This record gives structure tokens, C-alpha cells and sequence, in this order.
């Protein structure tokens, strides 16, 4: 710390790290970038990959959303209890990232023509996470081990955005439905999910959801 | 050894972890899956995300290529010297993965019509890595700090397959050109890149490159 997040005024790729910082009781500053200030290209040229989010932690600056999650994961102790759990946390996060990429492609390039097929294929894409919960203490704790990890906040966000795209998509998965319930109830996280800074931001940049 | 790699008979997403293992002097077993054995559905149905590579380290089974690289990075000491370097190693690997996804979409879905526009935009996509090297002791060492990391092997593979797709694409980048030369020369890695085990497998599964 202290932290600063730089991004567009949407939830998008910053939703999971904001949930992690709020639930861990950390403070941070937000620097909002409008499409107007982004279209003038001078901030875009200073970004390593010409994209946002950008993040600061003291004198360290970082890019890439999953690198920011892994960094808070290791500096705050949200990365498993050992190397074996740290590898399982990475395997869940990479799976969450693959489906997040398919969701983003549906939202930004084919929403009207491909949402029915995307929703027809959704059960198959969520089954792996229900299976991972069934293997960890009967799905009664977290996605890996018995302590929360950064992959829990990234998987929670992906489940919450899919319920907005296909209401009831989790009805067929008992353990994922119960897991979204338990984590949404953690005190600091429940207060943050009800706040205007979270509820009043669109999920995506094109208004689709 | 306690290692096993399960994959199709191509270099694909397994090329960087095989170079990492060979350069660190570790042995592993390969289990090859043919397209006929994959079409039998039983092994696909047993994979967590229905895809390969699969990897084992003793009884620990892992999926996702980047999870396998981070697990060997942690167990073999290829993850930076402190928490700040470990975050910069992740930032580099996430950039490498973003460019590998664009390369993969071109190869398997748009190779004939998108090859010239893809090669035209390539320099913009490679400049970030040239900038990272210029910031680390004049590009004379590794991509991060002064010890090799798992991201150096993934970046090296990404640079070698682009030189096959667009020969001379690295001429515009003096530090990346010298970085590929210096890394290909490490004795154990130089021997692996010249062996039939590496040279006789196609880069991708559809024959394009
Ligand atoms: N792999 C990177 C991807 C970052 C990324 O896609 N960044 C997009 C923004 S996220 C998606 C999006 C698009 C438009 C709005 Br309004 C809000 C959110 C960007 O900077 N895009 C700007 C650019 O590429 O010029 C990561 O995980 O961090
Ligand atoms: N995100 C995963 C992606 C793995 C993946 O895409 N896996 C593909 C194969 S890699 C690319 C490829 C394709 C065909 C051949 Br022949 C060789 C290599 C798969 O299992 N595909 C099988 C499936 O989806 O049924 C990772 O990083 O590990």
C-alpha cells in the first residue's frame, strides 16, 4: 500500500480486485479514465501494453489484471497455504480467465447473434468449478483449501456476471449457488457489493450485459 | 522423475515448459495423445476443462499451461528474488500469453486472410518486451532481474515462433534479437532445441506456422 487503481468507469476487469481490497479491509484510490481522456492517446502511450488497468502500490506500478490479483494474493496472504495449494489457486484462476475471455467476446463482438448459443453451452463451461468445489471439503469452504484466495474473488465475479446474462444459470449447480451465497455475505464484501461505487458502474463498456 | 507431460504431438503450449525443464536439467516423461485417441472422448471427459496439456508432479495433477509454468517457477526457484520481482515476472508472462492468443487465432481460424494484417501490427505488439529489457540493466541479462525466470522461457518460445511466421521480424529490435541469441546458447537449452524430440514435432496442430 497505499494503492491506486486506474481504469475506465466500468466494473470489467477491475471488479475482482476491488472486491478483494474491500473484503480485506484495504484502502485505495481510484483514478477514473474517460474514453475522452483515453482517446487523446497520451496515457495509452505510457501504458506498457497500451491498455488498462494500471495499478500502483507505493513505488511499484503494474499492468495486467491477473498480475495485480496475484500480487495482492502474495502480499496479503491469499495464495494458498503452500506451493501445492498455490498451484491449484492458479489452475482455478486460469480457468476463470478462459471463460471471462469468451464472455468478453460475446459482449463486444456478437451479443445479438450469439447469446442463445452461448447460453446453451454455458452449463458445460460451469461444470468444472462445481466439480472443484465438490472435491474440496464438500464445497463448504473456498475453491481451494480452507482460506480465501484471490481466485475466489475472480470466480465470484464471473459467476455474478453470468447470472445477469442468464438468470438462473446456477440453478443446476448446488455447490456453486451456495458458494456465491456464502461469499456474498462476508461483512466487508457485502457492504461493498451494495455500495454506489459498485452498483452504479455498468458491467461493460458498451452497455451490454 | 516425478514429472509427466500429457499432450498432442506438437510443440504448441508445451514448448516453453519443456525448454524450462531441459535447461534446468530435469527429466520428465511424455505421454502422447493422438487425434484418434482424443476423438474417443474418454480422456477428454476426464480432463478438468476438457483440454490438454495435463501435467503431473508426483500425485499432483495440473491443467492450464501457465499454471504449470508458475508451479515449476516456484519449485525450481525461477520466480524472481523477492515479491516485487515475482510481480514483474507475472506481468511479463501475462503479456506473452495475450500475444500467444492472437497468434493462435490467426493460425487456426484466419491464417490465409489475416496473415498480412497480423504481420503488419506485430512490431507494435513486440515493442513492450524491448522496453522491458531496456529497463533491466541495458537488456544484458534476463527479462526481470538478474536470474532467469519461467517467463524468459515463455517469451523465448513466443519470439522463436514469430520468427518462423515472419522471418526477420526481430531485426527492428536490437535488445530482443540479442536476448534470443543469448538464451538459445545456454548449453542445456541449446542441446534440447537441436534434438529430434523438439525439432521433429510441428509447431501447431493444423500444419500452419
Ligand atoms: N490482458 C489485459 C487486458 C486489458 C484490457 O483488455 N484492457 C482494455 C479495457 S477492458 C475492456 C473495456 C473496454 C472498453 C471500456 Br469503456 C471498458 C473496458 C483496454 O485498455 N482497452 C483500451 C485500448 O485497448 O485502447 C488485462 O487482463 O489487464
Ligand atoms: N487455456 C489452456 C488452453 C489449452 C488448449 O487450448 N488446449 C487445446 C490444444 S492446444 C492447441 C492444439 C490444438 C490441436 C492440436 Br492436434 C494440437 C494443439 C485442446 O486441448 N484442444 C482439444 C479440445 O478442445 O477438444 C492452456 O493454457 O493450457
Amino acid at each position: 500500500p497505499p494503492y491506486t487503481v486506474v481504469y475506465f468507469p466500468v466494473r470489467g476487469r477491475c471488479a475482482a480486485l476491488r472486491m478483494l481490497l474491500a473484503d480485506q479491509g484495504q484502502s485505495w484510490k481510484e483514478e477514473v479514465v474517460t474514453v475522452e481522456t483515453w482517446q487523446e492517446g497520451s496515457l495509452k502511450a505510457s501504458c506498457l501494453y497500451g491498455q488498462l488497468p494500471k495499478f500502483q502500490d507505493g513505488d511499484l506500478t503494474l499492468y495486467q489484471s491477473n498480475t495485480i490479483l496475484r500480487h495482492l494474493g502474495r502480499t496479503l496472504g491469499l495464495y494458498g497455504k503452500d506451493q501445492q495449494e498455490a498451484a491449484l489457486v492458479d489452475m482455478v484462476n486460469d480457468g476463470v480467465e478462459d471463460l471471462r475471455c469468451k464472455y468478453i467476446s460475446l459482449i463486444y463482438t456478437n451479443y445479438e447473434a450469439g447469446k442463445d448459443d452461448y447460453v446453451k453451452a454455458l452449463p458445460g463451461q460451469l461444470k468444472p468449478f462445481e466439480t472443484l468445489l465438490s472435491q474440496n471439503q464438500g464445497g463448504k469452504t473456498f475453491i481451494v483449501g480452507d482460506q480465501i484466495s484471490f481466485a475466489d474473488y475472480n470466480l465470484l465475479d464471473l459467476l455474478l456476471i453470468h447470472e445477469v446474462l442468464a438468470p438462473g444459470c446456477l440453478d443446476a449447480f448446488p455447490l456453486l449457488s451456495a458458494y456465491v451465497g456464502r461469499l456474498s455475505a462476508r461483512p466487508k464484501l457485502k457492504a461493498f457489493l451494495a455500495s454506489p461505487e459498485y452498483v452504479n458502474l455498468p458491467i461493460n463498456g458498451n452497455g451490454k450485459q
